[PDB]
């Protein structure tokens, strides 16, 4: 039967659990959280040539009828040939937003965010930077790429949670509400562009003059908030647990900020938030480091393994924020590899950066509350997230 992605010592440590069936084999025969059967790949080089190889797809072997397009036309449910025209469409939209001109704007929501963090302490004068800094900068930077106005921030935040959750007696009203909030939207901004991700998406065009549908400009704005949400509140959540507790890296950064960058890089490395690629599926027979994979079958790929694998980097299992070098190529596969590679890479760095940036400056002595951070971690099949960081602003 093999490991089951709910096992408990995956659950609470899949550095060692996915680690040791990385060290056992390149393939291993397990169970998805489904108890579905699947391959577990997990070493570096194996993870990537999965995500290159066009034989390995991403379509498997209570909602109405009409609202059903909005949720199986996401990007990530999309195979060659439609996923290659709305890569390029939503990628051409993003091109022309600059992503990189927005650091400004983020910085001004962290320091925004960071000045009230006092006023958010509970009794013991600790404060949990998750609920009142890492998730509303995520979901105030999501919100406002898009173009979304402020008044509707909370809207979005519970049609997020929505989302994630898919409760049919909660969404049977929302999912149609938040629809018609988008098409609505959509049709403003047409009727008045903008420079925000919508009006770019509006905008946006194939070389053949094609353009994105409206149903698809919902989607991607619905596929965009839930992709980019919790992932990025818990890359800062993480790497700034995984700094508290590795003094030296703090400081260091403290010292040197323009080391943000590549500290960055070596954070999504050692405690990117995302620990596992969308399921793939063998579209014929296959070797794959020699294992026989049938049609139909089903692989897992483990990305926490590979950025940990021996294999390809040097002491793995060590933070250190100067692993990467000085305009040294991405090096790690925390944001996916290949086609389906992570679209909002780029604002994702920047938020960390940008987050940590100034967290350092405006707490320069932040400390941990009491207690070894990792009492507060979920325990989530392919997910890494912390319920809360407890931490005390100043000495
Ligand atoms: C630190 C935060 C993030 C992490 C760790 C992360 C991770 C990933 C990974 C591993 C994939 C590839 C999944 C696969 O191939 O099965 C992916 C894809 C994707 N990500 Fe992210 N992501 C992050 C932030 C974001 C943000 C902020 C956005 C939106 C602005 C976003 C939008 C997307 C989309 C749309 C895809 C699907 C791309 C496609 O199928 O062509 N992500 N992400």
């Amino acid at each position: 039967a093999g490991p089951h992605m709910m096992d408990p010592d995956l659950l609470a440590d899949p550095f060692t659990g996915y680690g040791r069936l990385r060290e056992r084999g390149p393939v291993v025969r397990g169970r998805f959280v489904d108890g579905t059967p699947v391959w577990f790949v997990t070493r570096y080089d194996d993870v990537r040539a999965v995500l290159r190889d066009p034989r390995f797809v991403n379509t498997p072997s209570n909602v109405p009828e009409p609202l059903r397009v909005y949720l199986l036309g996401s990007i990530l449910d999309s195979d060659p040939p439609d996923h290659p025209r709305l890569r390029r469409l939503v990628t051409r939209a993003f091109a022309a937003r600059r992503i990189l001109g927005l650091r400004p704007g983020i910085e001004r929501i962290a320091d925004r965010l960071l000045a009230e963090l006092p006023r958010r302490e509970e009794e013991d004068g600790t404060v949990d930077l998750l609920e009142h800094f890492a998730y509303p900068l995520s979901i105030t930077v999501i919100c406002e790429l898009v173009g979304i106005p402020a008044t509707d921030l909370e809207r979005w935040r519970e049609w997020g949670g929505d989302l994630v959750s898919m409760r049919p007696e909660r969404l049977r009203h929302s999912f149609p509400v938040m629809i018609d909030y988008c098409h609505r939207l959509i049709e403003q901004r047409r009727a008045a562009l903008t420079d925000d991700l919508l009006s770019e998406l509006i905008r946006a065009q194939d070389d053949d003059g094609g353009r994105l549908s409206d149903i698809e400009t919902v989607t991607m704005i619905l596929t965009l908030v839930l992709a980019g949400h919790e992932t990025s509140a818990h890359l800062i959540g993480n790497g700034t647990a995984a700094l508290l507790t590795h003094p030296g890296q703090w400081a260091l950064l403290r010292k040197d900020p323009a080391l943000l960058p590549r500290a960055v890089h070596e954070l999504m490395r050692w405690c990117g938030s995302v620990h596992v690629a969308r399921l793939r599926y063998a579209t014929e027979d296959l070797e794959l480091a020699g294992t026989p994979v049938a049609r139909g079958d089903a692989v897992q790929l483990v990305l926490v393994s590979a950025n940990f694998d021996p294999r390809h980097y040097s002491d793995p299992d060590r933070l250190d924020i100067t692993r990467h070098q000085e305009g040294q190529a991405e090096n790690h596969v925390g944001f996916g590899h290949g086609i389906h590679y992570c679209l909002g890479a780029t604002l994702a760095r920047q938020e960390g950066e940008v987050a940590l940036a100034r967290l350092l400056e405006t707490y320069p002595d932040l400390a941990l509350a009491d207690g070894d951070p990792e009492v507060r971690r979920a325990r989530l099949p392919g997910s890494w997230r912390l319920d809360a960081l407890r931490l005390r602003l100043r000495p």
